[PDB]
C-alpha cells in the first residue's frame, strides 16, 4: 500500500510579485518532514495548481522534489483540463524524480465516462510511476464513484489510490469497501481534515489534508496514537480536527487562510496567493487567530 | 436541555393489511425502553409517518403514548405538507400526553424564508409542548441552516431542539456552534448512525437514528461510555456504528430494511410496509444477514 | 390522443375561514369554460392540493366534477405522498364522475425506480380512468425522466399522457420524441406558460399552466391559432405567455398570487389562501397590478 | 448594442497530429462569413479552448483574427481558471487587434462574491476591448445572477454583454429585464440553438450557438425574417433550432459531433479534436447524418 499515513498538500510560498518563494516554501517542507509526516503533496488544490500556467508548475515540482531530496515521498498533481498538458506534466514529474502524481478528473467538460476512463488510462499509461485519483466533486460538479473508481483500479496497476474530498461518511466507506474490498492494497486518503479518524476507522489510510500545513503533530500524531493502538488518545487529536475546518469558511477560496495560519503558528511565510484568490482582510485574520488559540494550536 | 441522548425513531408495525400492529409494536417499545435508550420518537420518517393518513397517526400516537406510560419521554412526529394538518395533529399530540412534537420543514413546496418562519411559529404557538425541528433535506429539497434554526430559536422559546439529518460534519458542527452558542441548552442531535460520536465530540448531543430499533445497545452503551469518560470503548462502538448505515442502501424506502433488521436481532415482528415502499427480497434480507452477523449484532 | 389543448389547473376558492367559496370556485370554472378551454384540473399544485385532507379533497373533486357537469372533460389530481390514499382518491374520482386522474410522483421519499413503476402501475390498475402523470421535479427532487415514462406508457394502456412541469426545452423535447415515437397518441402538455408555444413547435399536445386561471384567453387563442395554421398570430400571443411567469416570482408559494390576478382580471373571487401559503402583501400585489396592466391583461 | 446578431463560436480545426489546421479553420471562418454572420467568437467552449496551452491559444487568435480581416467583428474567448493567464491572453487578444474577449467565470473553485467581482473588474480593467462575460453554469458550478451581472455592468463601462448558456427561459428573460433595465445597449445572447428565437422575443440581441458553424443559414436568416417583421418565416426556422441540439446528446464533450456535422454539410475537415475529447464512433456519425437529414441540413 503505497502513499499511506499523513501527506500534507503543501501550500505553494510565493513572493509579492507571485514568483515560487524558494526560502519559504524550503522551510515549509522542512518543518513539514520534521513534523513526522508520511509524505508530501506538491500542487493539489491548496497549492494552487488551477491559478498556474504549465511552465510554473514544472518549475515548482521539480525545485520541491529537489528540497525534500527523497527524505519522504512526493506526490506532484498534475490534473487539470488539458489532457495533453496533463501527460507533459505527469512525465515531467517522473523525470524530475516524483514517487507519484495525483490525477484529477477534467472539471470544465464532465466528460462523458467512456472518456473519463479514456483519459484516466492514457495519463496512467504514461508513466511508471504510481498514480493517485483525485476527488473533489464539490469543485469538478462529477464525483468519481466507488464503482468508477473500482473499474480504473481494475484496468490499471498502477492507479493505486484516491485521495477522496468530500464531507461525507457514506462515500468515504462506500469507497473503501468497494474498491479495497476488490484491491486490499489500494491507497483511500481522505481530502478533509475531520474525517482522518473515521476514514482509520473504516479501513482507510490516512489524510490529504490542509491542516497539515499549519498543524500536522495533530494529524500525525493521531496516526501514531492509532497504530500505537491507543484509540482514547487518537480520538483527542481527533476532537481537535473536528473543529478546525470552521476557518475554510472564512474566505473562498480559503487557499490564503492556510498560508495564515502557517505564520500564526510559527512559520513567517510570505501569505500572496494567485489570483482570483485574494489576501485575507485583518478582521478575519483576527478572527482565524482566537480561533487557532481556542484549539492550543498558537 | 431535552430530548438528550439515544432517542430511535421507533419503526411502526403494521399488520398485512396495514393496520397497527399492537403487540408487535408494544414489544418494539418495551425492548427498546428495556435497552436504556433516552426516549422514543414515533412517526418519524422511519416509522412511515408520510404513507399514513392524519387518522391513523392519532390511533398510533396515542397507542404509542399510552403503551409507553411516562417510563421514557415520547416525541411525536406531527409534521408534513398541510399546516393545519400540523397543528391539529400537534395538539392532539398534546392532549394524547406527548412530552414533545418533531417538526419537519413543509416538503412539496419549498417555501418562502418568510413563509417558513411564519409556519414554525404558528405550529409552536399551537402547543405548550417542547417542539424538535427535522432536518432531512435530502427528501425536503429545502435545507434549515444553521443561521435560520438560530432566527427560530430566537424567536420561539418552545423551539428548543433538532434531529439533523444530513451526512456531513460541516452541518452538524455549524449547527452546534450557531445555535447551541446562541442557546447552549438547545437540542442538537444527528440523524444518522455513523454521526452520533462526532456529534457528541463537537458539544451535540445525540443522535435519532434508525440502528436504534435493531441495535440500541450499541448507541446507548457509547453514550454511556462517552459520558463516563471512556472514550476509547466509545469509538469501539462507533466503529460499528460506522459500518451500519450500508444496509440502508438494499432499497429506498430502506424503511423494510430497518424492521427485517429488528427480526433477525431477535424481535419477530410483522415486517409489513405501507406503499411505495415494498417487501424487501429474500436475496437482500439473506445480504442484511450477513452484514448484521459481520457486525456481531446476530 | 386525451386531453390535450388548453387545461387550466384550477384554483381552489376558499373562504375567509378556509371552507370550500362554493360560489366563487364555481364562477371561476364557468368563465373558463366559457373562455373556450379543453378540459379543467382541479386539485392540482396550484389547487394546493398538498395543504387540504384527504375529505377535503373528496369534497372539492365532487362539487368541482358536479358543477362542470360534463360540459368539458375534468381531471383529478388524486397524487400525493400516502399511497393508500392516492388509490382511495383515484377510485373515489371515478365513483363521483371524472374523465381521468393525474398523479404525481411521491414526493418525500424518492422511491427506487422498481418501487415507482409499482406505484404508477398499482394507482393505474385502482381505475379504468386515463391516467396523467406529473413531472415536476423542482418539487419533487425526482425527475420522471423521458425512458422511465416510456416503460410506464408501456406497461399500462391508460397511462396516456403527462404534464411535465420544467423550464426546459430538452425534457420537453426528449419526451415527445422518446415517449411519442413509441406512442404516438400519448399526451404532452407543458406545466409552464412560457414553453406552451415550444411544446406544440416540437409535436406536444398544450399547456396545464397557471395563467389559464386569469387570463386563459391567451393560450387558448395561442392553441387556436396554431391549429389555424396562422404561425405569426401564435407567436404573438406566445410573446405574451413569455412574460406572464415573472409574477410567480413574488411569492413562494405562487398560489396566492394566481388567485390576486383572477381578480385583479375581472372575477371577484376570495383570494384566501391554505397555510403554509400566505395572503400576498399590498405592495407585491400592486406589483402584480403594473405587470397584468403592462402585458394588457386588465 | 456591440456584438447583437448570430456570432458562432467557431471550431477550431485541428490536424491529425494535433495542430492548428490553418488552411481549415480558415474555410470554416471564410463560410461563416459567406453566409451572413454578424460576428465570429474564436475559443468559446466548442473551440476546445480548455484542452489547450496558453501559447496554443495564442497563436490560435492570432490566426483567426488575421484570416477575418475585419470583415467582421471578431470575439477571442479569454478565460480560465488562471486569472494571469486571463489578463495576459486578453491583452494578447488586444495587440493582436480582436474586437472583444469573452470571459468565463473562473470554474475550478467557485468564487466567493466579492472575489468574481474583483476577478471580473480586473480583467475588465486589463484591456480598453468590450468585455463579454459567459455564464454557463452546467460547467461552471457557479451561475452568473442577473442581479451580479448587473453590479459588474454597474462597475465597469466595458463590460456591455453576455452570452448566457442555460437551457431556461426564466434565467434569459430575468437576464434581459434586471441588466437590459438598468442598461438598453447591453447584450444578451444565448448560448443554446433552440433559445435564440426566445430570446429574440424577450428583447434580448441573438445566440452565439453551436448550430452557426454547420448551419448558420438557419440562425441568420431567422434573425432577418423577425428583424423585416416577418414572425411566421422566424417561427419557421426556429422550429429546426429547437431539434438541433439532439445532436450534442451522443458525445460528451460534443465538440466532435459539431466538427462532424461541419463535413457531413459539406466543408470537408479535420474533424480531430484534442483529449479527453475523442472521435465519435461511426454508428453515431450515421445517427448525426440521419438527423441532419431529417431537419433539411445535408
Amino acid at each position: 500500500a503505497l502513499f499511506t499515513g499523513i501527506i500534507p498538500p503543501v501550500s505553494t510560498i510565493f513572493t509579492a510579485d507571485g514568483q515560487l518563494d524558494k526560502p519559504g516554501t524550503a522551510a515549509l517542507i522542512d518543518d513539514l518532514i520534521k513534523a513526522g509526516v508520511d509524505g508530501l503533496f506538491f500542487l493539489g488544490s491548496g497549492g494552487e495548481f488551477s491559478q498556474l500556467g504549465a511552465e510554473e508548475r514544472k518549475a515548482i515540482a521539480r525545485f520541491a522534489i529537489d528540497h525534500v531530496d527523497r527524505r519522504v515521498p512526493v506526490l506532484i498533481g498534475t490534473g487539470g483540463t488539458n489532457a495533453r498538458e496533463t501527460i507533459e506534466l505527469s512525465q515531467h514529474a517522473q523525470q524530475a524524480g516524483a514517487d507519484g502524481i495525483v490525477v484529477i478528473n477534467p472539471y470544465y467538460w464532465k466528460v462523458s465516462e467512456a472518456n473519463l476512463i479514456r483519459y484516466f488510462e492514457q495519463v496512467a499509461d504514461s508513466v511508471t510511476l504510481p498514480v493517485m485519483l483525485y476527488n473533489f466533486p464539490a469543485l469538478t460538479g462529477q464525483d468519481l464513484t466507488p464503482a468508477l473508481v473500482k473499474t480504473l483500479a481494475d484496468s490499471r496497476s498502477n492507479i493505486i489510490g484516491i485521495k477522496d474530498t468530500i464531507d461525507s461518511v457514506a462515500h468515504l466507506r462506500s469507497m473503501i469497501h468497494t474498491v479495497k474490498g476488490a484491491h486490499p492494497h489500494f491507497t483511500v486518503l481522505c481530502g478533509y481534515d475531520d474525517h482522518l479518524f473515521n476514514t482509520l476507522l473504516l479501513g482507510g489510510d490516512g489524510a490529504i489534508s490542509a491542516s497539515g500545513n499549519f498543524a500536522p503533530q495533530v494529524s500525525v500524531n493521531l496516526l501514531k496514537a492509532w497504530r500505537d493502538g491507543d484509540v482514547a488518545k487518537a480520538a483527542g487529536y481527533h476532537q481537535t480536527l473536528l473543529q478546525i475546518p470552521q476557518m475554510y469558511q472564512l474566505d473562498t477560496p480559503f487557499v490564503n487562510v492556510i498560508k495564515e495560519a502557517i505564520v500564526l503558528c510559527g512559520r513567517p511565510v510570505s501569505t500572496h496567493v494567485l489570483p482570483p484568490a485574494s489576501p485575507l482582510d485583518e478582521p478575519r485574520k483576527a478572527q482565524l487567530k482566537t480561533l487557532l488559540q481556542q484549539l492550543k494550536l498558537c
